[PDB]
């Protein structure tokens, strides 16, 4: 995949989360009722082949986009976060989402999902006026590939002076 390098900056639109009702083991998140789910979003520039967590970048550093209970199996979420890059090369950068189904002080995993946007087909636009969203993209659990969090991105050349600095911290 080919160096892009430059000020740009990237936006991760999560569109919706479908659960269908199951923690990663296949089971359903709880017995008697749905899903509860945090659901926690991170645009990594860094470390986009490492192992989700500490290796990549720490779910403590990941947005929360939703904190929710008893939600149906799809959540529609549409929120967006976006991250700079500051006059580095990356070849490739990995929209990084978690799921998990809260049981009060205790995580019971839903998933980890990870797709990656590379620059050979759809390089940074020029800026951000004519900057396009990417299609819907359904991108599989690592666990279990029929849960599929949707999601689509934009990414824009931008003037130097506002690019904004930002680390994976670990
Ligand atoms: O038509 C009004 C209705 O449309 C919803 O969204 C629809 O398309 C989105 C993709 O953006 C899917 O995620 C939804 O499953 C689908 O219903 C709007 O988002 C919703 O707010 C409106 O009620
Ligand atoms: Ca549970
Ligand atoms: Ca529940
Ligand atoms: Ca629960």
């Amino acid at each position: 995949y080919p160096l892009i390098t430059g000020f740009f900056r990237i936006e991760m639109n999560v569109v919706r989360l479908d659960t269908q009702g199951k923690s990663h083991t296949g089971l359903p998140c709880d017995i008697f009722d749905k899903c509860d789910p945090k659901i926690i979003a991170f645009i990594d520039t860094e470390k986009p082949n490492n192992d989700f967590g500490g290796d990549s970048v720490p779910y403590s550093n990941y947005i929360t986009l939703v904190d929710a209970n008893n939600t149906p199996d799809v959540v529609e979420i549409d929120k967006t976060i976006s991250r700079d890059v500051c006059g580095k090369g990356v070849r490739k950068i990995a929209m990084r989402v978690r799921a998990i189904d809260k049981d009060g002080l205790n995580d019971d995993k839903i998933d980890n999902y990870k797709c990656h946007i590379t620059g050979e087909r759809n390089p940074p636009a020029e800026n951000e006026k004519v900057a396009q969203w990417s299609p819907e993209i359904a991108c599989a659990g690592e666990d279990r590939a029929s849960s599929k969090v949707y999601l689509r991105y934009r990414w824009y050349n931008i003037p130097e002076s506002t690019c904004r600095p930002s680390s994976n911290g670990q």
